[PDB]
């Protein structure tokens, strides 16, 4: 006789659009692996580190329905006067000062962080597109060390 | 022969709204994890702690009814010369002095907690949206040891 | 010397059952948080919100005793016509009009809330099992903005 | 012109001691959720079912005052022959027979329910303290099904 | 033949106002743990516990009668020179001494126990109100060890 | 001297199990992205969108107590018509309509989601096992732009 | 025409500490996925599961006010014969029999589970430091199959 | 004077296990490249595409143990009628239909996909042997346009 | 005695394109070794460096489909005013600054990374074709020297 | 008129750190494949398998700040008895018996994973510098057949 026992629990996220593009089940919940800075590059306010590149993922591409797709993010500013960089947020304690994440364009341009600022549009292909993106940290003063992680989200406009 | 025993309770939580969008049910009653925060970081009045997010997901927008979501949140103050600083609250003994939590709106402001001054407004896509924030704490002058749990609700406005 | 002062009281609640499996602890009183619905999404009788999922734990369950389990709820009807639509009670005011709370069988049939009419057998395995089910808001008219509160009890049929 | 209309009484409750911890007011005043147990398992005198933990926070703890806490729980034991089993007590019917509760302190050791016998101490930290604690049931013979709920109070020694 | 038994009584407590808002059937009637206080921490006159939090809740509120909401709470004072101090009530017995519950308001500022100075208003919006306060024990004197309960009722003013 | 300060919380989850395998800690819980998916691609009913691997890995398999292992799931269907395709389930609204999860098996056949069918029997070696499994969209309908979450526990039968 | 609904809650939970770090708040209060067991891994007393890594985030530091750091875990032992071994708890029913969870130090210690027997002292760098443990099962006797659930409580000890 | 800083994390994967051979570290997680395949060459069903060649390297081999050595691949199957066809997963949305992923023996012939028809054994040599394997794609029907993402799992079999 | 274990996992990448040629494999995702530049090449702005070139082969072309193919890349900028200069972006330290790669057509045209702006159109032959470029650093300012990597994906036209 | 919907999240993770050299972001968390090994190669205590190799990358190199670095790891020890292996941890069951992962050094020396222990300082240039390390299985006894994933922290010292 077969013996059964208790398994686990699967859990499903998705979601369902109408759009001409489908974003990828690797770009939705992505992680962008900045590494280490050293605070003697961040020394004074708008000093930048070097960049690294992350991708957003697009599937089913159906050029008829739209040609161009465009990305705005959506995030917490570092400060007011500062719309364009994001806040590092991971505890109460531990967070470097004075440091943020800009997200840069395809152009090489800032994107304000308020999810209507759109990036420029980027002609799309049927199929699979990819929309290329790179981050860096900003300094808004002297840096002071400590962990740096931030949080992002986006939305796609399709033209 | 069958057998039949009483099982339980279940108790439903809701709420029926007349708006462009509805808060997710893993929005209405969230915690939020700050985690320890040291006391040589709250030595003095105005001194701030670093940032944790938490964000407010909106549900089933229509951008025909509204284009413009902002959020406004409500809760004890620390004290009357600082109205935008929440007043811990766990219990009558072993509770922080002289410390209390903000909540940054998604340009990085400070936010009254009067349930009446709302954040900046967000534009709206439809389906779901994700409003950020995040919270941090404040001190009032020399922080000293203990609990540090606080609590506020928001409304939202549609635009 | 030991300063001997008063703590407090400590209540136990729980149930002995003569059956194959023993309802868990977080399952014999669970909140399932609905969040928020619109009234446009309850326009006239017979629409239907979105569901949100909750699972009634059996422990402990012996095959030898009972291969199968079924779920039947006890509550409330908003109304004689409708004898599967829970009816929302927190209040003397403030509750949501001609709505009310549905629960859905793993079959996706919906629930008579009347405590005789038992949900589709589930076969056990032997130690945990985990009942699935659904809960969702349903118009019997126009729905009116409000508090969408509701209670059910169940029980649990082995054979 | 406001209109004022009467709006209810709120009651406070709580407790002043001159001990080195404060017991927490999610503690003072608990409810254990032990769940449902099956007839099967308390067959004999001797029989236990699985344990179900509970805290009891303390707050405000100097460790100038006093180094170690110990617990003792005062109940009505189920019989004379079983100092250290809890008897249930609910309503005047519908209550499970030969089974009640044990308490069982850090060391896995039942702790008898006079309010003198104090369980095993625990060395304080300043600030916050959390003392474990596991509830079972136990079985003075053949259990027969029905409702199991059962009431202690406690009191804190402080050295 | 069926069998008929006397059952029991059901009492209705509520009440009908003619105001823009109906107070919460659980904000009615509601008991405030705020658990133990040490007596060290109430040395001296002036000095304060931790403040525990309890709500007002405000059900079917229509902003178009009304606007802003406050309250004003109502009880004994502990003395003719602490008119902010609600005085200890239990029994002839085991009560503390020269402690008193202060109530806060949202905006951090003790609240007269007269009955007729209100609290700061708060915005209303339409459906559900959650009105925040704050209770936190106060020292008028050396504290000494007991109970500390205190009743106080509220009334509610729309304008 | 040292310097001792509360920490926090470990919860430890597990099973114990009488089987010739164990699953693995990484897929007792696992989270499957499935991504986004065009309402064009689900038109009509039968409508299938692509799929998304998952596994379930079995460890310290032994071959000579079971050869063979067979995986059912469990889950609310998205209506009695379906019972191979998975309702979602994430909030009140904000949900997609007409769109449910199918969990294919490794010879590409839709399982049933009632627990008791089995999927296709893997022979087992010594050591790791890796059961492979597909995730699809299923329209039942048209379908609606919204969130697609879905979630199944599953079982596994040593034969 | 802006339109203000009720939206929900935000519970804040933290800690201030005076200490040379904080812990993060992933740390604070964190599930560890210990996975399944076979009871063929635990035919006696003495038998071990295979380990389940999990660490403590300390956020912060500064090695001017202390450069080691060492942890104490806090839990109710599985029975006086054996203080390294935690007692498992879930419900009343469905839990393992003769078998705990056994916290590992850094060194592959076992730690007791008091509160006061610190484990091994780590050195302590400027910023972010991880303090690595490991979890595994360990039987007392022949174990049964069942939930194995365990929860314990630490102290960060600063030297 | 020194200067310490956090560095990272490192993670081991590996395997232990009795058999002859050990599979090569670049051997067991490997990244096959199947280039572009046309729409053209895959009209109807049986129709092939140009292959792409991949090695399993064994190390360690001992003749003494065993002499001949197999591999069976294990996946999820494009449908019931083939059961030698792989099927394509990458997300939800964008992969290519009715076209699938076919493993080659070195004998060219194809292999099953259950785990368990294990392909042609091949004469071991002591320490390194390299064992040829060829991918390519099958259509079942009229190939559409996508992307074509394939994953499998092998195990050894030495005798 | 067949002795059977687990050998790993193997992942099979590709694409289904409908188009008159496919993109080899060795061309997909290709590593091109530009090597050292000294700084002393690129002093100021408009300095380049040697050219490195490399090649994108097409297979099975068929001339009746179509006679031409175009290449368009698509990266992100380094600026705004140098839309034809590829970003270096390898991670958040150690990159070279007014650094940058520039793709040069066949004709020795530098191509614009906007993904939309195609390569000269160049005659295909029936069955392989290749489709030759060359890469080079350029400097838009005052080279510092740093790790210089940069990342571009392509799409080809076939009218 | 554009489409506007939901994209997805990004994560960034990163750290600020005032030293002279900051760790690739491909080093900060990255994954060693030590591949299979056989029982016979671990048959007793002291055995050794072969070695492989990883490397630890640090860029933006300042030799006017420090001219050496060294690593030290810290991870869980196999036992007291051998503070230089690593112990294995993936999940409760499955897992390899008396073997271990030992880092080895640049000069050939096995680590102490105290994380206190440093490695040979290595002399640093300007720019990118390389650490080289190794690692092996280590027995500690008779090795069994099972999963051997072990993880470990590192930390860099500057002088």
């Amino acid at each position: 006789t077969p013996t059964t026992v208790n398994g686990g629990t699967v859990h499903f996220k998705g979601e369902v659009v109408n759009a001409a593009c489908a974003v990828d089940a690797g770009s939705v919940d992505q992680t962008v692996q900045l590494g280490q800075v050293r605070t003697a590059s961040l020394k004074q306010t708008g000093a930048t580190s070097s960049a690294v590149g992350f991708n957003i993922q697009l599937n089913d591409c159906d050029t008829s329905v739209a040609t161009k797709a465009a990305v705005a993010f959506l995030g917490t500013a570092i400060d007011s006067a500062h719309p364009k960089v994001l806040a590092l947020q991971s505890s109460a304690a531990g967070s470097a000062t004075n440091v943020g994440v800009q997200i840069l364009d395809r152009t090489g341009a800032e994107l304000t962080l308020d999810g209507a600022t759109f990036s420029v549009q980027t002609t799309l292909n049927n199929g699979t597109n990819t929309i290329p993106f790179r981050a860096r940290y900003y300094a808004i003063g002297e840096a002071t060390p400590g962990a740096a992680n931030a949080d992002a989200t986006f939305k796609v406009q399709y033209q």
